[PDB]
Order: structure tokens, then C-alpha cells, then sequence
């Protein structure tokens, strides 16, 4: 009946305990062997690694190639699924969800917070549900993290040691799984293929993220720019403004928004942002800031990533940020 | 009986809807009648507005202002309250853990999502939190909203929206308030007067903080230095490292330890950084990066500002941050 592609990309999911630490040592048929898979009953698992890469350290480039592999593999299987380090997940989910148009496939990634070999692993647990969750009749990109499904341009790893790492930001989760027990949250009928899948693999990898502090001089505005960075993200505050009043900060960026998309996203995880409801936030919005709204910070950096590989034109750029392309953003 | 300073900085709780949006325009006064607060019974609460400041947008030397008219009420009052803006409440109440020592005193800041003048504002509430626990027999730093009290210097705002919009992180909440009901959730016993109060508002406000995306190059960290920045906060991975290859953010900053402090909390926001668990982690280790522990970026960030100011010693820097104070980070 079904056939599964599982791709190997090293992660904690790949890792053993060393004298050095976690090193990631393990390719995908140690990890499906040492996590006790099944390979077979309704479905054969094929397994394959993307070579000299570790997802521990994930690089842009190397979404390239994943993108390359996985829309290759949409032909042969009926399931894809990624094992991945925890701490750049939702980044190769959110820019494979912008790479891979129209995926006519479940493309599910995930990881694990412990090694295989450590006690109370939750590689297991978590392999299981991403190979659940690649046999429903869907499409799209997915995460599987503890017994939930999730769309993966609205994942973030939201803390460093907890099982339960991964939250949908902004958005309700797609699924619940109890074993051969799929709970849709989303109902199935919207993951449902619609078009022909489209690969485009274009990006600009020079966008710099800035936490927005109190005291947070313009000369850092001139600093990034004369490095040659192509797109700012501010994760900024809940009022969305910037100070006026002993800051050059603003001025700074109104003299740079004719060339260069500054988002406004949030250093806060919940709620998003709306720059329309304080001054503050209108006075930033009348400078050419582009807000990154309900997306989160992983959206918003490889989505301008990508959008830069396409336009250097601001308010083009300012159009694609706000067109939600597989509700990664509000309408 | 006792005797209450409240201090008004403006904010969302001094705020009202315009056709300009949400504006600071309430003076303390006007806060205290507008929210019903009692001024007395078995108390009477005194008023104060530092003067030509909104903390919708708060400036590092506001910080000084507030530490100065703060210790100074420390003589006359057996509480004080601080009435603030939450998208910096959390540096605020930070800082003043860091320039205040030993506070003999309960100093409780406080805000508000909603204005006083929109429906169910969470203002009252708030303010009457923090007047319940400003009459504790109590000294220190402290946070209270949404019937919690917080340690300050363990406080983020996690939403944008929601009332529940303050988190202690990696710490224990102090207390609950339900009406004249204290629950104490770390003993009253360890939050009493313990050395003479000092006042220490040094600080060097030029920290830069960035958050750690994939392919971000080692070029941002000669733009900041060139831009005569004089720390870095990096919003990193919970496995605590950064990549050899394809990348010199390494490599250059391994180059700018020994005479830049740079800072590796998370990007997550809960559990901290550990960088002995991953080879990655202890590689970062190796090139000087100071490890921020459990620490909160607001904690983290007004810390490194406030340490800066006293030495431009990496090594005196990295005993500072990993000196425990007032129970900012673990020992």
C-alpha cells in the first residue's frame, strides 16, 4: 500500500552522549533501528541521508538542497518525513513551506529534545507520530511533536529542555495523535491538494535580526547596512513603536525603508502585533516599517529570506510579506 | 499605619484611546481616581509623576531618575509603587534590582494591557495587587499582575494581548493575592532587610542584541564593533552553539572576547542555556562566550549594561554576570 521516504539530517535525534559532549553520530538506519521503527504493515519505510550536513547547525544552503530532495521524492512516495535538530526545526519547516508550492504530500519534520540512547527518549514517541501523521490522505508541511501536529511555517521551539518544545504561535494545531488515532483540529479537508507542486529555491541569506532594547542607538541601522545586510527584523515591542524622544533609532530607519524592508515583529511570543492601536505604533507604520503581524519570528525571517531572492523593490518585498501563502500569516 | 509612595512613569495604564490611537496622557493623579484605588484604611498612599518621561518607551536614563527618586523615598515610605508601561516593565524592574541594593523595602511595579477607560481593564486590578503586596513586611524587587507577584529581575512579558502577559522564568513565582489573602510561594522568611541600602546607577548602555538566525555572519560583529558597541547579547540555540562551517560568527567572535563581552542566552523562552551538553556548546565555550544560565533577556541585558559601567574587563564582566545578586540567575 503506502511507501514513506524518511530523510536523515543529523539533530539531537542523531546524537549520543561522547566524552565531547552530544555529537551527532547516528545516520537515519541507526535512528530508525535504535528507536525500535517499523519499518513495515500498510506501508514500507525507505530511509536516506542528506549528506555532510548536521541539522544541529542548520545552514541555508542546506534548505536548498532538502527542498531539492524532498520535491524529487513527491513523485515516488505517498509520505515524507525529515528528522531534524530541535533548535532550527521550525526555520527549514517555515522556508520548505515557501520553497515547495503546492506540495500534493504530507511532508512532516521532527526531532527530539534526548537522544535515542538517553533514558525516557522522546526520539521514539515522536518518529511514531511523524510517520502517523505522513499516511493521512494530506498535504502540506507538518511538525509532529509530542502528540501534536502542527503546521510548520507556525512552529517555535519555545523551550530548551522540556518534551513538550514545540507550540503552534498564533495559530490552532492541525492534529492530536493517541496512537492509530488522528483527532483533526483543522479539519482534513483543508490540507487537501490544490494546483501542481512548484519548486522555487531562490533566497537572500543577508537579513540580520535585532532584539529592540531601551537606550538602542540608529548607529547600529548604519552598521548593518554598511556590512551589506539586505533585510532588518525587529523584535520589537507590543506597542510596535520605536523612540523618538533621546533616540535617533527611528529617524535612523525612515532615512533606510526607501531601500531596505525593516519588519516589526515581536521579542514577546504571543498575540502578534498591531501597529495601528498606540501612536507609537502608527508614528512607526508612517515611517515605511513593514509588521510582520500574527507570523512568527521563524516565518518572518525566512519568508523575507526568500522574499529578497525574488525583489530588491520594498513595496514588493512589503506585498509578499503580507500575502498569506499557506497560513504562515493572517489575511 | 503605613505609609505608600505610588510613582507614575506613564504607559498603557496612563494611556486613552485618541483618533491618534493609544496615548499616555493620565498623570498619577488621574490613574488612582480613574481605577477607584482607596488612598486609605490602615494606610494612606502619597503620589508622585516623574516629570518629561512616557515608559510606553522607556530610556536607560530613566532608569537612573527612577533609582534616585526611589532610594530616596526609601526613608519615608513603607511600600512604593512604580506604575509603568509593560513592554519595558521587566528591564525596569531589572535594572533597579541591579542599582538598588538591598532595598529595605517593597518596591512593586505594576501596568496594565487594557487602559483604565477600556472595558474590563485589568489597570485596577493590578494596581490593587501591588498596594496588597507593597503593605507586606517585605524587601526587594518585585513585579505584580494578574494576582501574581513576580520577582523583577525574573519577569518577561510573554503576549501581546493577553492579561496573563507576565512570566517568572526559570524562577518560582513570590506570592498569589486572591483580596486580603497573601499566599507566599517562596517563604516570606527569605525576602527581609539584610545590609544597609545602596544606590549604584553606573551602567554603559551601548549592549547590542541579536538573535542567532542561520547563515548570520561573523561581518555583523565588525559592523557593531566598528560601530563602537561595547557588548553582545546573542539570542541563541539551546544546544548553546555556533557554526565552523560555511560561517565565521565563530571565528570572529572567538577574535573580540578578550576585549568584547559576549552574552549566550536563547531565542526560547523557557529552562536557559546549559553549553556543556552539546560538543557545539562547549566549542563556543572555548572561544570566551559568557553563558547567561537561566537568566531572562531583560535580566541579562540592563545586568551586562550595569556591569559595563564598572569595568571594560572581560574577565571582571564574566565574574559579575555569574555573580548571583538578588536571585537573577542561578549560583
Amino acid at each position: 500500500m503506502k511507501k514513506l521516504l524518511i530523510i536523515g539530517t543529523g539533530g539531537t535525534i542523531a546524537s549520543a552522549k561522547t566524552e565531547q559532549g552530544y555529537k551527532s553520530v547516528l545516520k537515519i538506519d541507526e535512528i530508525l533501528k535504535l528507536a525500535k521503527i517499523k519499518l513495515e504493515n500498510g506501508y514500507k519505510i525507505d530511509s536516506t541521508n542528506i549528506m555532510n550536513i548536521d541539522s544541529t547547525l542548520i545552514h541555508p544552503e542546506d534548505w536548498e538542497i532538502i527542498a531539492k530532495e524532498v520535491f524529487k521524492a513527491l513523485d515516488d512516495y505517498d509520505g515524507i518525513i525529515i528528522t531534524h535538530g530541535t533548535d532550527t526545526l521550525a526555520y527549514t519547516a517555515s522556508m520548505l513551506s515557501f520553497m515547495i508550492k503546492n506540495p500534493n504530500k504530507p511532508i512532516v519534520l521532527t526531532g527530539s529534545m534526548l537522544p535515542i540512547t538517553e533514558n525516557g527518549s522522546d526520539a521514539p514517541r515522536n518518529i511514531r507520530t511523524a510517520i502517523k501523521f505522513a499516511m493521512e490522505d494530506v498535504a502540506g508541511v507538518f511538525v509532529a511533536f509530542m502528540d501534536k501536529i502542527m503546521l510548520g511555517c507556525r512552529t517555535s521551539k519555545v523551550r530548551t529542555l522540556g518534551l513538550n518544545a514545540f507550540m503552534s504561535i498564533n495559530y490552532p494545531d492541525v492534529a492530536y495523535v493517541k496512537g492509530e488515532k488522528i483527532l483533526y483540529n483543522i479539519p482534513k479537508e483543508k490540507f487537501q491538494p490544490n494546483g501542481s507542486p512548484e519548486l522555487d529555491t531562490k533566497y537572500e541569506p543577508r537579513v540580520v535580526v535585532l532584539r529592540v532594547t531601551p537606550g538602542l542607538g540608529g548607529e547600529i541601522i548604519d552598521a548593518v547596512l554598511d556590512a551589506g545586510y539586505k533585510g532588518i527584523v525587529l523584535e520589537g515591542y507590543g506597542a510596535g513603536g520605536l523612540p523618538y524622544r533621546k533616540s535617533n533609532l527611528l529617524s535612523k530607519i525612515k532615512e533606510i525603508t526607501p531601500k531596505i524592508p525593516v519588519i516589526m515583529t515581536t521579542q514577546a511570543l504571543y498575540d502578534g502585533v498591531d501597529m495601528r492601536k498606540y501612536e507609537v505604533g502608527r508614528k512607526a507604520l508612517e515611517t515605511g516599517i513593514i509588521p510582520a503581524k500574527d507570523m512568527t519570528k521563524e516565518a518572518t525571517i525566512t519568508k523575507l529570506m526568500w522574499a529578497l531572492g525574488h525583489t530588491k523593490d520594498v513595496e514588493k518585498i512589503r506585498e509578499i510579506m503580507h500575502t498569506n501563502y499557506v497560513n504562515e500569516i493572517k489575511s
